[PDB]
């Protein structure tokens, strides 16, 4: 049901309806001779859409916008990037050129600039301290603390009980740590516990890569991170 790498030729984007007015977007990138899927989120707000994360690159993000227009037909008016790496901000320039207002926390914007990555236009206030939450249209944005990266945000859709964890939450099939070059391994389990504490009612949990599940993805991610810590 949920699409995988083999259903998505590189350059294409699939959409998957999770609930009324909530979709994930799924795209792929080739890297070091392997192919990786990547998820973002789309949330309806009246007659407009809020986009969470690019589709990992200019080409994929252009295709994302075309697929949204084909299948949903509502304008993407705002986008939020959940951390500074290329799989979340690569494509921001395409969004900006298409008239989408792009957003990230000020920490994300600064780290993106340092990395030479694309930089969302607007700065999201009120997310600088672990445990901070703000409403942004139809979602709540939450800063759980440092995890996969120091700036990583998660997104909750209260109407649908959908929790999008981005790259701070691993799919179940991933049992080894990913790229953790910018991670806070020491704080990551604590940050995951803040997510559990704030969204214990979540029914659908979307990882940054791979298959959705339930809140079981949180403790799974903690297990993987702790195993890596003790490597
Ligand atoms: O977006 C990036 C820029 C990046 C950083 C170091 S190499 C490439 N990497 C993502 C990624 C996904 C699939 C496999 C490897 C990856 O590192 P990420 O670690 O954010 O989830
Ligand atoms: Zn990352
Ligand atoms: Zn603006
Ligand atoms: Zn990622």
């Amino acid at each position: 049901e949920y699409p995988t790498v083999s259903e998505i030729p590189v350059g294409e984007v699939r959409l998957y309806q999770i609930a009324d007015g909530v979709w994930s977007h799924i795209a792929t990138q080739s890297f070091d001779g392997a192919v990786y899927p990547s998820n973002g989120l789309i949330v309806r707000d009246g007659d407009e859409l809020l986009l969470i994360d690019t589709a990992w690159g200019a080409k994929n993000t252009a295709a994302l916008l075309a697929e949204i227009e084909k299948q949903i037909g509502l304008p993407v008016t705002r986008a939020v990037s959940t951390h500074f790496h290329d799989d979340r901000v690569g494509g921001v320039d395409v969004l900006r050129a298409a008239g989408v207002a792009t957003y990230a926390s000020p920490s994300t914007r600064r780290l993106a600039e340092v990395e030479g990555n694309e930089i969302p236009t607007h700065s999201l206030e009120g997310l600088s301290s672990s445990g901070d939450a703000v409403r942004f249209g139809p979602v709540e944005l939450f800063y759980p603390g440092a995890a996969h990266s120091t700036d990583n945000l998660v997104v909750y859709v209260p109407s649908a009980s959908v929790l999008y964890g981005g790259c701070a939450i691993y799919e179940l099939s991933r049992t080894s740590a990913g790229n953790v070059a910018d991670a806070d391994l020491a704080e990551w389990p604590t940050s995951i516990e803040r997510i559990q504490q704030h969204y214990p009612e979540a029914q659908f949990v979307i990882p940054g890569h791979g298959l959705p599940g339930g809140l079981d993805l949180l403790k799974h991610t903690t297990n993987v991170v702790k195993a890596h810590t003790n490597r």
